[PDB]
């Protein structure tokens, strides 16, 4: 049973530049040295429990970051979703990507597509990756839908509510997020799950990304079980 | 200029249950004794140069609290728009309550609409009230607001964006949001601003809402200033 009651688990993973700065680096290595955070997270929430876990890699303001750095970077996803897309699939995890995929090159998105396709029916953790996304564009795309609705005549504008709006957000059809953790050092959620965080614990580290290990994780969870 | 950089400081003003609970009495003395506060948060942040300071007053969510403390609280509210009005206007403060007023009884509305009206001329500090207020459900005014533009023919469901969205939030013709301060110990933002504090610095600190003072305000500003 979730780790002290904990279904839903957010990380901002952020301090990978601060991480490799610190060792005279540049930030794409600290990048690639947060993929095996990534795999030690995703291992102990599907190991412990949790339903859903959500990771911000790609902000939509990441754009412009240096172009050396953005395509390290998708090429560092390219990577992930050929090497650990079958492990995931062994392991019961269910992959989705949110965000605004149509603004991938072509082969990152049919990748994205076909692991989804192929861990669609998992019934374990369901992963879910942060990608070329934001708050604001996420409950704006559900607005949308809604708006289309009011177009059509199949909607008024009286009958939209809270509710409604909720079942146009992502990840609707999953349990709300119950923690939101930040590594890194900074305080901000910078535009991470705006609408799904509304009320969520909370939890600033100065830990860095790459050295978040399974200890670090269960000192947030027993944060969260503290949460009186 | 604003204490440190901070053009707009938003409080969660919360603990006072917890404040009054600790000497045996109870959440209506401390949400009394919170009155205090406010009293001294507004001299400060209109005396440090900060342009706008929200104050989170009453959750949507609290009309589920006692009936006798609920009560308590709307008596609280009439009798500071009744007392501390006048102080407001000639501090140059301009009065604004967000959040949706059309449930409060008669009197309390009247007042409101006069206090707002009376300062509404007034260029120095901003004084936001959230009462009666959700950040979903001020999402869902701006939305309904759009909704019924697309009703009427003039506006294409396709040129619906976050800026657009964003002038139609509650206020939209402030600075935005920068930093999110909440007393009392716990760490969830609680349906507060959501799409306002994107980028804001989040602030946490045990102090409780009737303690909370000028060392303390200016404490949570030089977190911010060293935001770094
Ligand atoms: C999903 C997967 C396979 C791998 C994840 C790889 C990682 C860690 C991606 C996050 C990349 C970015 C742009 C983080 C922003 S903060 P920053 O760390 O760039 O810089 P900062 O140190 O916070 O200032
Ligand atoms: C605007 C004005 C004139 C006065 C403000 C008066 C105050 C402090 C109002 C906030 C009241 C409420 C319902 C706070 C919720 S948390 P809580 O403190 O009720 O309980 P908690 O201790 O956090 O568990």
């Amino acid at each position: 049973l979730p780790a002290h009651g904990c279904r839903h688990v957010a990380i901002i993973m952020a301090g990978n530049g601060r991480w490799a700065k610190k060792q005279g680096k540049i930030r794409a290595f600290g990048h690639k040295a947060g993929a095996k955070s990534v795999r030690r997270a995703v291992s102990f929430a599907a190991n412990n429990g949790i339903e859903a876990l959500t990771l911000y890699a790609f902000s939509s303001e990441n754009w412009n970051r240096p172009a050396q750095e953005v395509s390290a970077l998708m090429e560092l996803f390219v990577w992930a979703l050929d090497s650990e897309v079958k492990s995931l699939h062994r392991h019961n995890v269910r992959l989705r990507i949110i965000g605004d995929t149509s603004r991938f090159n072509s082969r990152l998105q049919e990748r994205i597509r076909k692991s989804e396709a192929l861990t669609a029916g998992n019934t374990g953790l369901t992963l879910n990756i942060a990608a070329n996304y934001g708050g604001r564009w996420d409950i704006v795309q559900g607005v949308r839908q809604l708006a289309e609705k009011v177009q059509q005549g199949n909607l008024q504008p009286d009958q939209i509510d809270e509710e409604m709006l909720n079942q146009h957000v992502c990840m609707h059809e999953l349990a709300p997020v119950d923690l939101v953790i930040r590594t890194g050092g900074e305080h901000r959620i910078s535009n991470f799950l705006l609408w799904q965080i509304a009320y969520a614990e909370l939890y600033f580290t100065d830990v860095l990304w790459p050295d978040f290990d399974e200890q670090d994780f269960e000192g947030a969870l027993n944060a969260f079980a503290n949460r009186e």
